[PDB]
């Protein structure tokens, strides 16, 4: 239920797939579709410095941690009604674990 930590090997593998096509990771990085995700852990939503948000993702203001991530993963639109994040999901607890323990890492 909760968030166990994982395989970082497999989470880069899961970015490249699942992410990378609308995010960066590393500092100074570009913004493409999607924001640099840079810095994003212990950060409130919406504050990824040059890009433009929805109102849905900063109105949702979430203090993204291992956990909500999680959640907000499993299905984005769910979690923040509005959100322009065309992707559905990560069904897989394993896979959201794995990606986020790389994610951690990646973007500290
Ligand atoms: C496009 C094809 C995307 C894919 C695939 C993924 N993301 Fe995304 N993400 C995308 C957009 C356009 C946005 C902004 C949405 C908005 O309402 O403005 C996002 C946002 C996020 C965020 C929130 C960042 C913040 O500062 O609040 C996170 C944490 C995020 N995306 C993570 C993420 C992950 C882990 C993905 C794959 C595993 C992923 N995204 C795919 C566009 C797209």
């Amino acid at each position: 239920a909760e968030f166990k930590a994982g395989s970082a090997k497999k989470g880069a593998t899961l970015f490249k797939t699942r992410c990378l096509q609308c995010h960066t990771v590393e500092k100074g990085g570009p913004h493409k579709v999607g924001p640099n995700l840079h810095g994003i852990f212990g950060r409130h939503s919406g504050q990824a410095e040059g890009y433009s948000y929805t109102d849905a993702n900063i109105k949702k203001n979430v203090l993204w941690d291992e956990n909500n991530m999680s959640e907000y993963l499993t299905n984005p639109k769910k979690y923040i009604p509005g959100t322009k994040m065309a992707f559905g999901g990560l069904k897989k607890e394993k896979d959201r674990n794995d990606l986020i323990t790389y994610l951690k890492k990646a973007t500290e």
